[PDB]
């Protein structure tokens, strides 16, 4: 079928990669498809978060490329769900994901280095913000592949879960997401990209004219009342 | 009880949120005594060292809120001392400590998304800079409540104890700072705080203007001689 | 000998802080040699790597001080390989290399502030942004002192290996540095030094614009041959 997979399940949309006999690497068609759904995710207010995974047991000016998430981010949370490689383009996709469950015999590593190669998805800015300082630098300069394991304890991913279980564990991350107020959960995505570089006095600035206007809506009255009843609450994204 | 406990041991101020039939959930008076604790801190030079915690075996314009340490940072290391739920407000709080320890059985989450309210103590700034970025992203988008050990495990705590040993933990940790060199300590503290979102070369330049007084006190004088004599300095805080 | 040894082997130049009768504390010859060393990496397009170690069993305006990596960062990897006390000194120069071996006997601490002394190699910048936040605070404000398996854990180094064993694994890794791309590497590096500090879309523009000239190599050409042959590649630096 298409180069990219694209399926909308209750207020979550699944993205998935999809030229397995290519081990899931990235084509034009992919990428076009890949844009259209990040459109998708940002533009229908039914859709609260988003799942990014590859098919068949693989996961997979140029400052800006949307398609890989460098220079734009999606504005509802983003879930990883990662079977088997993904080297290269897929650890750096991995980087712009927000939320990351990987399979216990999937494979991370960065290793254009070693081909002489410079890595164009932006984990030479990411990769140190989001891992160790000095575990970056090895795996950027040295090109090392790493097991999920070894990803789970560096913290470049959350969840470590058994093979093909992936996408059933970022399905479950997805519903609990889903069933949170998306007023907040948008809200607070957005203060988490707002305030990168900036000293935390100036970043509180912005947390508040940012959050305040979840206060007022209806989903925030009807959240307590949930919580007090003990019962799912009915959020309407209001 | 008054709505907090303050109590100075020594060198160390220890603040207790007290509200325990409560589960020291924040009230007015709680937050009135606690400002004027951290203004007792901050001003009190016999102060070398502050204790957050909760009595009873609970821990607990908007853009700043003195009380829960948004927008102002104590002068003064603070530790604190976690025994049992620390949800919502109290893993807020606990992002505006310096040193941490938690009791086995204590929790932390920041679950606000879930009943679609903003967290308005500052953890969509702070936690994605305190522990990796994506395991701050699923705790604030999906409110996941976690274990002490869970806590240790990312960095969101330094010290894991027993039961009912917060306190005495943080005592031990506060004993050794205010043992310290309270003019070094405290210029650290501020090169931490003042160097926050900038590059380390200009970063490079506050650290030496803030550190280069150290020197000249009568301190860093009796603390060479203090460890060549295999004895524990007197310091006097000048 | 010299005060420091220096030796260049292959693409790789070894720096060895050779004082053992004083636990290789800094001398003034020390750090002329060092920062001769510094100059000789940054400037011999043979070298593509640098190691940094102790002799002996032991590891080791004022705004800028070259010799202990502050304000000045070498242009190609620096990989430390700790072996016994790095305590003051040795822990904060640590902080200005990349890659991280310490052998299990290993101690890391940052122990200026017990003797009211203030850490004049940057610590005070550099280890919040290096380990969590809150260890970071810990460390430099108790001057606790730390096992090799404790670095390990916090993300302070990468690798732990036996006594004896740090400077073999060291050369394992210049190894492979020296191995892949000197252009890539160097062009990885550079983004990571200039990135520091912005948000990140301001950061892809600078991250385009250093790795672009990477593809024009003839290097960019040869690693993706000898990737597809299953050889190893032969780098010339063009």
């Amino acid at each position: 079928g298409p180069d990219a997979l694209v399926e909308q399940r209750g207020h979550t949309l699944i993205v998935t990669m999809n030229r397995p006999s290519r081990r899931n690497a990235l084509s034009g068609e992919m990428m076009q498809i890949m844009v259209e759904a990040w459109d998708r995710v940002d533009n229908d207010p039914d859709i609260r978060c988003c799942i990014l995974t590859g098919a068949g047991g693989y996961f997979c000016d140029p400052s800006r490329i949307d398609a890989l998430l460098k220079g734009r981010r999606l504005k509802k949370p983003l879930i990883a769900a990662v079977e088997g490689p993904a080297i290269a383009g897929g650890t750096e996709i991995l980087q712009g994901t927000d939320i990351r469950v990987a399979a216990e015999s999937a494979k991370f590593g960065i290793s254009e280095a070693k081909w002489s190669l410079y890595p164009m998805g932006g984990s030479a800015v990411r990769l140190v913000r989001q891992i160790p300082y000095t575990v970056a630098c090895d795996l950027l300069l040295t090109g090392r592949h790493i097991t999920a394991a070894e990803a789970k304890e560096m913290g470049l991913v959350g969840h470590v879960v058994p093979d093909g279980q992936a996408l059933t564990k970022a399905l479950e991350i997805a519903e609990i997401i889903a069933a949170n107020g998306p007023l907040a959960v948008q809200a607070i995505l957005r203060t988490i990209r707002e305030t990168e570089g900036m000293h935390e006095n100036e970043a509180f600035k912005i947390d508040t004219r940012i959050g305040i206007e979840v206060f007022l809506s209806d989903d925030a009255k009807e959240g307590p009342q949930a919580f007090a009843q003990k019962r799912k609450p009915n959020f309407q994204n209001r």
